C-alpha cells in the first residue's frame, strides 16, 4: 500500500536553521549534494562554518537561559510538542520518503515502510518519556530529607551519519527534547535535505526559537567546531571510529564535555547445525544486504557450522544472485546505489583486496550499472580470520562466510575482535541459545532474527564500538545530569 | 558436611512474646505440641487468646508511635539489625535445624541445608532493601514540586503456616521489618517452638521493645482476633483457601484493612516428548515428593505426552518405590512423617477415594510404619480430569500422572483450574518453551527445573491462589503506603 | 476563551454499550435522568440488570481470550489508540462540556477549562505508559535465568461516582487500557450520558469489540452483580464508605477478586499564623467550595491558629457571601446546583444539625433559589471536635472553622480521624512545613496549595479512606499481575 | 567513646598487591612516605611502574575470564564477601584509624568517628546492591521477547586522592565489586599504607585471587600507564582538574575506554539575612575548615547578605581564632597539619597573593608551628569576584567572605564559575530555599547544613567539576554495561 512517489521532488530547504529562521553561511560558501542514483547534483546547500556554529550555539544558550519559555515549559507540554512534530511528519510522509530516496539512494518502499515508520515510532515513544522520568527521594541517615532532581544537561551538539538521516535525526532529537535540552545539530554532507525539511517542520510545530538548530556543514570543520565549543555541555557522535576518537580527544581537551559515541562494528552471525535452513539463509541475507550493506550492525562475518556449510553457501549464493539492483523508485528494486563515489571506490578496493588474499569469490564482485554507484551483490566463501575483509568494516554489499567446528571455538573467534556492536545466533536448542547469548561480548544479541530495532529496546556496543546507549529509557541517562538536594528537618520519622 | 544433631533438644520457649518479654496466657490455658515422628508430646505451649492479641497489638501500636525509637531509627540501622538477627540465627543453626526436625518431621539434612540456608538468605536479602526503597520526585504540571514518600503501613498481623515455620516466618519478617513496620505474628499450632526461639533471638539482637510480637494460638480464635482488630492496619495470611476467604471477609467487615493472601494450589507439571528423560523424571519426583508433598506449589498434576508416557511412568514408579521413609534424624532418610494425625487421615482418605474413582494404583497407597504418621510414596496413573484427586489439593506424597496428545490441549487442560500458583515445563525446544511459558496462567513458571525459590524472585499465584507477592522488590509494596507531598514554588524550571 | 455553549444539547446515547454495539436492557426497564439546574427530566436511560452485566462480562472475556486482536496488539498500538481516543474527545470538547454541565450541574466554564482538560491530560498521560512498564530480570542464585513479566489482570469491573463523571471515567480507563485489560464499567445513575457518549467515541476510535463495555445501572443491583461475578478478576470502586465495605465483602465472598477502594474523607486544612493571609483565605475557600463542595478531598475542617482566627473568619465570611450562585451556563456563575434532591435534603439536614449542636452560623444556611437544588454558601464558626458536622462528611458547600493553639495539638486533632484522604498546610516556615508534612497521616499533603491534581502524581488515602493508588505509575500496579519465569541454564556468569 | 590510640603503629604493608600476594617493584625502586605531623619518614613503599601495572592488569584480566570463580560467583555471595570485608575492617578499626591519622595528619577523633564509620557504611551499603540491580524485560513490538542484562564492564583502573584515602578507596571498591568487576587500583603517593593494609584485609576476607590489585605508584607514571593500558575497560579518576584532563585525553587516545571524573571545585556558601545566626556561623566554619580545608566540596566562597555581614564576620573571626591546632593524636586538637610540604607552600603562597590583591586579612595568615606543616586558620574579608583567591581552589584553611545585596545577584555571582561540585543555602523561608535550590547550578545543594554525605545520596558535579556520580544507585551505572537480548517467539500476547 505504498503511495505513488514523485521521483524528482522540489528542494527548497538548503540553508542553516538558527532561531527558527534560515540564514546563509557567513562566508557565503555552498556545497553541492549529488543524487546517488544518477550522479547529478540535486541542489546547493550552504556550507557550515565555525562562525555559524558559534551563532547557533549562542542562540541555543539564549534559549536555554533560566526563565525562558523552553525552561518554564511543562514536561507534558514537551511531550505534546513531540507528538505534534510526529503528526506533522506523518502528514508529509510521502514527500519525506521521496526526498530520502532521492538523496540517500535506498529503495522508496524501504524509505516509506521502514525508515519513516521507525522515525514516527521513535518520536512518539520519546514523547511519552517527557513527563515520566522521575527522580528519587533518598532515605539518607540523620534528620535530613534528601532527593534527586533530573535536569537537562544543557546545549547538546549532535552529529548524525548519512546511512539513516531521518532515523538517526529522530534518535538524537527524541531524548534530547524529551529531557528538556537544546540541540545544535550537524548533519552529514551527503544527505542534508531531509534534516532541513524536518527543521522547517519543527519550526511549524511550535517549538520556541533556538531550541533546535541545524547547521549543514561540509567536512570535519563544523563537527570539530561543535565538539570544541566551550558552551556545548554534551556532544553525541555516531560514525567512523577515527572521527569518534578525534571528537573525544578534542572534547576532552576543550572543556571536558560529556561525550557519547556510537561507532561501527564487525558484527558476526552464527548459524548452528540445528537451525531452520530457509529462515537462517533468508535472515542472514537480509542482515548483510540491508540498506546496501550500509548498516553499522551489518552481519559481515557469517559463521556456519561444517555440517551445513555447503547447503548454506549454495542457498546464500542463489539468493544473492537473484537480488534486484536498479532504480530505487522502481517497485521491483531491492538494492539501490551507494551513498557516494568514495564509498563506491572503497567497496571496489575491498572486493579486490579480498580476491587478492585468496578468498573464494562465489558471486558478484563488480559494478552493477554503467551509471550511478551500483555494485553487484558479492559473496566471499572460505574466509579466514587473518584476511583483511574479515577484520575491517567494508560497509558494503559484500558477504563473507566462515566455517567453524565447535561452539567454544566459534565463541572464541567471534569475541576475538575490537568491535562488539551486535551479534546473532540461529538455533532451535534452548541451552545453546542461552549459552551463546551469555557468552557473546556484543551490545545486542539477536536469536533467530536480525535488525529487530525497537525504540523501547536500548542499542549500544562494547569494546571500541562506542559507549552508552541511544534507545529506550537508557537513552535518557546521557541527556540528564542529576542534582541532589539535602534539607535539614526538625525530626525524621520512618 | 552436616553437623551431628541432638535428636531431643531442650524446649524452653513456650510462652507469648510481647514487648521483648514472655507472658503467660491471660486464661492460663496451654495447648500441647506433638512430635510427628513418634506421636508423643514435646512440650506445653501457652494458648493465644483475643485478650492476649489485644495486649500484643497495644504494645505494637505503642512501639509504632511517632517519635518512638523504632520510628526515628535510620533505615541503614534497620538493615544492620536484620543482619545481626541473621548472624544470631546462623550462630544457632544446628539447634534450630534440630528443633525444626523435631517439631515438623522433615529430614534433618533438609532442615540444615535448605530451610535454614533459605531463612538466612531471605533475612540478609531483606536487610539490604532497608535503605534502598526510594520514592519519586513527580514532575507535575505548574509551579509545584511534588514527591512521594514510602512510609510503613503500620501494625501488621501475620499468620504463618506449619509446612515451613522458619522459612515463612523469615518471609514475613523480612519486608515488614525492612520497611519499618511492627509485627504481631500468629504462628501455627502444629509448629510453635521454632518461632518462639527466633523471637528470643530477636530480643537478643537488639530490636526495640514491641517491634516484634508473637502470640502462639491454638485454633482460628487468635487468627480471627488478629484479622478483626481495629488497630491492625494490614493482615497477611498464608494457608488454606477457606480460612483465607474467612480472614478476608472478617477484615473487610472490621476496618477495611489491607489483606494479602497466599493460598494453596494444584500446580501442573508438563513433560514434552523431547525433554531429557532422566532429568525430567528426577525433577518431577523432587517436585511432587518435596517436604513429604506438603508444599503449596507441589506438582500434583504431571502431564506427560503419549510418546513417552510408558517410559516416564515406569521410571517414576521405580524412583518412588526406592524412596526411603523413616526417622528424619537418620542420614539415609529421604521422607519424614506427616505434620499431624489430621493430615495423615486426610491423605489416607484421598488415596482411598482415588482408588475408588478408578485411577490405576501403581505403587504405595498405605501406611509406611506402625508408629508415627508415615505414608508410603503413592503414584496414580491414567488419571482423568474428572477425578477428585485431579482437582483437590491432596497436600501429601501422592503422585498423579495424566496423558495429553497436543500442546494446545495440554495448555487448555492445565489452565482449566481455579489455581494458578505455579507451573513447570520440561523441553529442549526454544519455541515450545517460550509458548508454554507465555500461555500458562500461573504465578511462577519453571523451565527444566522446579522449586527454584530465590529471595530475589517474587512468588505469587493467579486466580484464587492468592493476591500479591511475597518475595523480591515486589514484596515491599504490600508493607508500604505512599504519601504524596506537593509544595507550591515561586517558579518552576526544567 | 470559552466557546459559546449549547444550553440544551441533544441526547441520543442512552443504551447499554456491549461489543461496540448498543443494546436495550433485557427487562426493557429504563430510568430517568434529571437536570439538576431545573429539576426536569433530560432523557430516559436503559436500566442495567444482572443479566446485562453477565452479557457484558461474557463479551469482555471473549475479547480477552488468548490470541484475540486485543491480546496480540502491541503496547505502542494501545498507546496510539488511547491518543486517538483523546484526540476524538478533544474534537468534541464543547459538546462534552455542555453535556457535563447539563447533567451534573457544575459551571460550564469549570467543565470546559478544568474537567475536560484533566480528562485529556490523563488519557494522553496513560497513553505513554502503554509501552514503558518494563519487567525485571531477577539475578537469582544458581545456574538459573529468572525474569518477571507484567500481564493484564483480566476483566476489570469499575464503578465510577457522579461528582466527576468524565474525570473518574478517564482515571479508570487510562491504566486499565494501558496495561491491556478489558473493562466492564458501571456508571452512576445520576450522570450516565457523558459516559455513553465517550463509549460511542471509543467505538469510533477503533478499539476491538468487547474491550470496553459500559452498563448504565440504576441502583446497587448492577454494582453488586459486577462485584459478585465470577469472571471479574478485579473490581475498582470509588464512592461512599458503606457501599465500599459492601462491595469488598461481596468480592471476598464470591471469588476473592482483587479489590481497590477510593472512599470519601474529612480532609483538614491547617492555617499557620505566619501564612499569607490573602492566599490562605482564597485557597481555603477554593478548597471547600470547589465543585459545590462535592469533592472527596474537600477541606471541610479548617484549622486556624488563635492569632489570626478573627481576621481569617471575617475574610472567609466576606468571600463566601460574595460567591455567585445561579444558572451554570451563565458566565458569572461560580456555584451550580447540587447533583440531586437526595443530596440537597441531606445537606439541609446537616446544616440544621450543625445549627442545633451550637455551632455559630456565620453566613448562609438556607436554600439559594426556589427552583433547582441550589444552596447558599454556609460557614460555621467555633466548631468543636465533638460536633457531628466536624466528624461526618457533609459533601456540600458547608464550611467549618476550628481553632487550635499549638502545632502538636493541631497535629493530634487532625490525625484523630478515621479518614486520611488528604490534608493541607499553609505557612512560610521551612521547618514547620516539613514537620507538618511528615506528621500528618494523610494520603496527599499540600503545602500552600490545594486540589493540585496531576496525572503524574498518585492519589490515595490512609485508614478507611481507601486502599491503593489511582494516578501515576502506582496506578498501573493494581491492573497488573506479575508472572515469574525461571529457566535452567547450562552455566551462569556475571 | 574513642579508644586509646597507638601514636606510632607498626607499618608492614609496603609492597605491590597482585593476585593476593605481595610483590616488590620490578625495578626495585621504593619511595618514602612522610609523617605530616613531624616531617619524618614513616616507612619505605615500593614505587609502582608501567611493568607492574601490566602485571596487575594481566592478573585482573585472568581473574575476569569467563568461567572463573569470580564470574561464576553469585551476586548474593559478592554481597556476603563485601559484608565480610566490612566486618574485618571494623575488627581493626582502632589500628586503621591510628594509621590514617599517622599518614594523613587528620585528627584521630575524626578518623575514628567519621572516616572509618563512613567507610563501613559505604561498604555495607554497596554490599546490599550486589543482588538488587535488576535488568528490564523490554516490551518491544512484534513477536519478539526482549530483555536487558546488566554485566560488569570489565577491568577498572581507579586512582584515588590523598585527602580521604580510606573513604575514597571504599567509594571506589563498593560499586566495582558489587557489580562484579575486577579492580586495579592506583593509590596516592602521600598516603599509601592504609590502602595496602585494606588490601591485606581483602585477601583475608576470601576474595578470589586477582579480583583486587593495588599498585602504589610515586607520580603520574603509574596513573598514565593505567589510563593508557589497552585491557583497562574503564578508568575512574578523582583529583585535580589538569590531571583529569590529561587522563581523559590519554584514555580517548588509547582505546576509547569509559572515563569517569570527579574533580575539585569552588563551592559557594550563601547566608540569607533571615537564617539562624549561630547555626549558620558554625556550619560555615565547619564547611570551610573541615579536614584542614582539604575537601573537594569546601565552601570557600561565603556569600553573606549586607544586613548581617558585620555580625557574621565578627562571629566567624571569633570562631576561627579559637580553633585548636596541634598534634592530631591529642584529644583537644581540632585541626591537624597539611598533607605535605608542597600543599603547605602552595597555601602560604595563596595567602600571600590574597593579601597582595587587597583582600582584608581578618585573622591568621601564617605558620602555626615551627615543626610540621601546620597553618593558622586564615579568614579573608571584603573579597571581590576578581580576586585570585575567589577563583582558584586554595585547598587549605583559608576563609573568604563576600558580600551580596539581592538574591538574583547572588545567584548570578555564584553560578558565574567553571565549578559546580556543591553549594549551600542557609535560610528559614520556604520560597527562598526552593528558588535557591532550583536556580543554583551545583551537583549537590545543601539547605541549612553542609557536608551531609550519605552512601545512599549520589555525589557529583556540573561543568568541569567532573562527570557522573559516585554514590547511591547512580554509582552502579558507571560500572555496568547493558546487553540487550531479543528472541523471536511463535506468538506474543499481552
Amino acid at each position: 500500500a505504498v503511495p505513488a512517489p514523485n521521483q524528482q521532488p522540489e528542494v527548497f530547504c538548503n540553508q542553516i536553521f538558527i532561531n527558527n529562521e534560515w540564514h546563509d553561511a557567513v562566508s557565503r560558501k555552498t556545497f553541492p549534494t549529488v543524487n546517488p542514483s544518477t550522479g547529478e547534483v540535486i541542489c546547493q546547500v550552504a556550507e557550515g562554518d565555525k562562525e555559524d556554529v558559534d551563532k547557533a550555539v549562542k542562540a541555543a544558550r539564549a534559549a536555554f537561559q533560566l526563565g525562558s519559555p523552553w525552561r518554564r515549559m511543562d514536561a507534558s507540554h514537551r511531550g505534546r510538542l513531540l507528538n505534534r512534530l510526529a503528526d506533522l511528519i506523518e502528514r508529509d510522509r510521502t514527500y519525506l520518503a521521496a526526498l530520502e530516496t532521492l538523496d540517500n539512494g535506498k529503495p522508496y518502499v524501504i524509505s516509506y515502510l521502514v525508515d519513516l515508520d521507525m522515525v514516527l515510532k521513535c518520536l512518539r515513544y520519546y514523547a511519552g518519556w517527557a513527563d515520566k522520568y522521575h527522580g528519587k527521594t533518598i532515605p539518607i541517615d540523620g534528620d535530613f530529607f534528601s532527593y534527586t532532581r533530573h535536569e537537562p544537561v544543557g546545549v547538546c551538539g549532535q552529529i548524525i551519519p548519512w546511512n539513516f538521516p531521518l532515523l538517526m535525526q529522530a534518535w538524537k532529537l527524541g531524548p534530547a527534547l524529551a529531557t528538556g535540552n537544546v540541540v545544535v545539530m550537524k548533519v552529514a554532507e551527503q544527505t542534508p535535505l531531509t534534516a532541513l525539511y524536518v527543521a522547517n517542520l519543527i519550526k511549524e510545530a511550535g517549538f520556541p526559537p533556538g531550541v533546535v538548530n541545524i547547521v549543514p556543514g561540509f567536512g570535519p570543520t563544523a563537527g570539530a567546531a561543535i565538539a570544541s565549543h566551550e558552551d556545548v555541555d554534551k556532544v553525541a557522535f555516531t560514525g567512523s571510529t577515527e572521527i569518534g576518537r578525534v571528537i573525544q580527544v578534542a572534547a576532552g581537551s576543550s572543556n571536558l564535555k560529556r561525550v557519547t559515541l556510537e561507532l561501527g562494528g564487525k558484527s558476526p552471525n552464527i548459524i548452528m547445525s540445528d537451525a531452520d535452513m530457509d529462515w537462517a539463509v533468508e535472515q542472514a541475507h537480509f542482515a548483510l544486504f540491508f540498506n546496501q550493506g550500509q548498516c553499522c550492525c551489518a552481519g559481515s562475518r557469517t559463521f556456519v557450522q561444517e555440517d551445513i556449510y555447503d547447503e548454506f553457501v549454495e542457498r546464500s549464493v542463489a539468493r544473492a544472485k537473484s537480488r534486484v539492483v536498479g532504480n530505487p523508485f522502481d517497485s521491483k528494486t531491492e538494492q539501490g546505489p551507494q551513498v557516494d563515489e568514495t564509498q563506491f571506490k572503497k567497496i571496489l578496493g575491498y572486493i579486490n583486496t579480498g580476491k587478492q588474499e585468496g578468498a573464494k569469490l562465489l558471486c558478484g564482485g563488480g559494478i552493477a550499472a554503467d551509471r550511478g554507484y551500483f555494485i553487484q551483490p558479492t559473496v566471499f566463501g572460505d574466509v579466514q580470520d587473518g584476511m583483511t575483509i574479515a577484520k575491517e568494516e567494508i560497509f558494503g554489499p559484500v558477504m563473507q562466510i566462515l566455517k567453524f567446528k565447535t561452539i567454544e571455538e566459534v565463541v572464541g573467534r567471534a569475541n576475538n575482535s575490537t568491535y562488539g556492536l551486535a551479534a546473532a545466533v540461529f538455533t532451535k536448542d534452548l541451552d545453546k541459545a542461552n549459552y551463546l547469548s551469555q557468552a557473546l561480548q556484543a551490545g545486542t544479541v539477536w536469536v533467530n532474527c536480525y535488525d529487530v530495532f525497537g525504540a523501547q529496546s536500548p542499542f549500544g556496543g562494547y569494546k571500541m564500538s562506542g559507549s552508552g546507549r541511544e534507545l529506550g529509557e537508557y537513552g535518557l541517562q546521557a541527556y540528564t545530569e542529576v542534582k541532589t538536594v539535602t534539607v535539614k528537618v526538625p525530626q525524621k520519622n520512618s
